[PDB]
RNA sequence: CUACUCAUAU
């Protein structure tokens, strides 16, 4: 990295999710992983914060939000889309900023199932984590 | 064994 501006900077960009090629997937579970761990090793790997919602932190469940209490997205009226903020010097705002939104598009470009193990093995310690957790079962054991 | 993941935030 190059040495220090005069000042500090702070700047964000906004990109959608591109789930009009992908309407069977689910976006908000992959960047943010079980208990949203994969949020918090992205924030300090690339010193940005991270922000993802849209239409999928809906509360249509009736009984269930998904989202953690109340929030502040306005009537969610807005589609799937990701949000990355970077504060730094005007020499390196930039470099993390750029560094940042590369983690997040190449999680918007998942595989279809059973190609994609990045999303698997999230689920399978997932479920060690809410104890629901399956061995599941195969013809001709033993 | 692909358990569907909810972390942040004007």
């Amino acid at each position: 990295l190059p040495e220090p501006a005069g000042d500090m900077i702070s700047i964000t960009e906004k990109i959608y999710v591109p789930k009009n090629e992908y309407p069977d997937y689910n976006f908000v579970g992959r960047i943010l992983g079980p208990r949203g761990m994969t949020a918090k090793q992205l924030e300090q790997d690339t010193g940005c914060k991270i922000m993802v919602r849209g239409k999928g932190s809906m509360r249509d469940k009736s009984k269930e939000s998904a989202h953690r209490g109340k929030a502040n997205w306005e009537h969610l009226e807005d589609d799937l889309h990701v949000l990355v903020q970077c504060e730094d010097t005007e020499n390196r705002v930039h470099i993390k900023l750029q560094a940042a939104l590369e983690q997040v598009k190449k999680l918007l470009i998942p595989a279809p199932e059973g190609t994609d193990e990045l999303k698997r093995k999230q689920l399978m310690e997932l479920a060690i984590i809410n104890g629901t957790y399956r061995p599941m079962k195969s013809p001709n054991p033993a």
